């Protein structure tokens, strides 16, 4: 019952636009509740942007992806907007699994060869949008123009089993990137990334990332939050037995100074560093790509959590950097075990601006500038924050 793409007129010769055939053998999927379209192993199709539309579509689609979905490499070829790549839109309990491969050739965007001035940002490899129960495990996203995957409006999230791989050095090619999305987990995947190898935006709440291989890429990352004097919500984000090999960051909390609302309740749990430039970082002077100002508002950063997290650093290995008008509260350390590779790295201390919390346990290096007391400061604030859904 399964509905191959090459009954439905893919040529599966990677030279041919396959596009036309997908969204035909989309159609029928469609239609059927608990569907199955398979895009074969031991095929390559070329696909340009596409979006598989489903508000009028079935439950429980299958999308079966074994062989290896390449996209084109020429502006021609893409065709209008330059805006996307991959999308799936209104959907209900989508499942997009396999061992194949989604390859974006984003090298000829990186090198900007696409005959054509490109956009700022780059297509998204694939994005899920608007939908409720989304399962991505299996596949390998490889070679993204920009970022691999992306959750946007979505609930009830799974993946697993999941690989990206772009190169360490291709620019601003983040792993996963999830934004006004809730009720995610992220596990069993692998993630090397020339960006975030996870970040999470305004309007995420109740993610989980657990049993995650992070390297190259620049760690996991709230933020940036707040970018032109914008309100951010974000809560409940839990992490938990993650490494990081030779990123930039290990856990990032990143803000724009005039952002407001509220980043809180995070726990950052039993990660391992290797060779990593910042493991542990709050930054509400965030400000790459913009303007590096001050301004009254902040997004009010409480109750993060650090517990059980080793390995060794080259540069800073804590910063709390937070904003002057509304201090971070409610940062708590425990069992923190983080030696410098380098003699230069050795005479680097944690660094705490308007910084309150706790430690739970001596710490290496010693962390002796976190304040134990209250600040009134941030409560004046509260009505700033507004993050009433969160
Ligand atoms: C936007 O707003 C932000 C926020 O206000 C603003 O950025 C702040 O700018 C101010 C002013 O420039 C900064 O404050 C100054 O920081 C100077 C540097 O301090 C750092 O370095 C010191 C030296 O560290 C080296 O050497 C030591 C050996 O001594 C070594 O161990 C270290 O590892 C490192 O190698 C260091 O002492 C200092 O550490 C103290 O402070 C930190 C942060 O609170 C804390 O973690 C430590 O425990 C310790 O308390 C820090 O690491 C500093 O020299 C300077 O101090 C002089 O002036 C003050 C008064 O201003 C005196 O009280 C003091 O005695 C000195 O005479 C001052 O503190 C501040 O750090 C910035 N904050 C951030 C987050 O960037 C931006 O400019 C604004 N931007 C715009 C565009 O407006
Ligand atoms: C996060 O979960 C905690 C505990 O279940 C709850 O107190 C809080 O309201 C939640 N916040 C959300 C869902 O934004």
């Amino acid at each position: 019952g399964t509905i191959n793409v090459l009954d439905h007129g893919a040529k599966g010769d990677g030279t041919s636009d396959d596009t036309k055939a997908f969204e035909d053998a989309w159609q029928v999927a469609c239609k059927v509740a608990a569907s199955t379209l398979l895009v074969p192993s031991g095929s390559t199709f070329l696909v340009g942007p596409v979006s598989f539309l489903g508000k009028e579509c079935k439950e429980k689609i299958v999308f079966q992806l074994e062989g290896k979905i390449i996209a084109p490499t020429s502006a021609s070829a893409w065709g209008s907007g330059l805006l996307q790549w991959i999308e799936f839109k209104a959907l209900q309990g989508i499942t997009i699994k396999g061992k194949g491969i989604i390859d974006g050739r984003g090298s000829v965007w990186w090198n900007d060869m696409m005959g054509t001035k490109m956009p700022r940002t780059k297509p998204t490899a694939l994005r899920f949008y608007g939908s409720n129960g989304v399962t991505v495990s299996g596949i390998t996203i490889q070679n993204s123009p920009q970022t691999h995957l992306k959750f946007d409006n979505c609930i009830s999230i799974q993946v697993s089993d999941f690989t990206t791989s772009s190169p360490g050095d291709s620019p601003n090619t983040d792993g996963i990137h999830l934004q006004n999305s809730q009720d995610a987990v992220i596990y069993r995947s692998t993630l090397a990334c020339g960006d975030d190898c996870i970040s999470i935006q305004t309007g995420c709440s109740n993610i989980n990332i657990h049993d995650v291989d992070c390297g190259p890429g620049h760690g996991i990352s709230i933020g940036g939050l707040g970018k032109d004097n914008t309100k951010a919500c974000v809560s409940n984000i839990t992490v938990r037995d993650v490494t990081m090999h030779e990123t930039t960051n290990g856990v990032r909390i990143k803000s724009w100074q005039g952002g407001s609302g509220s980043v809180k309740q995070v726990m950052f749990s039993n990660i391992q560093v290797s060779n990593v430039a910042n493991p542990i970082i709050i930054d509400q002077y965030y400000c790459d790509g913009g303007g590096c100002h001050n301004e009254t508002s902040a997004v009010a950063v409480s109750n993060i959590n650090y517990i059980n997290i080793k390995g060794t650093y080259t540069k800073e290995p804590v910063r709390f950097a937070c904003s002057d008008s509304l201090p971070c509260t409610g940062i708590s350390l425990s069992t923190i075990e983080l030696k410098p590779a380098t003699g230069k790295a050795s005479s680097l201390d944690p660094f705490c601006w308007k910084a309150h919390g706790e430690l739970k346990t001596k710490t290496l290096p010693p962390i002796q500038c976190l304040k134990t007391e209250k600040s009134p400061e941030a409560a004046s604030r509260s009505n700033n924050d507004a993050c009433h859904h969160h």
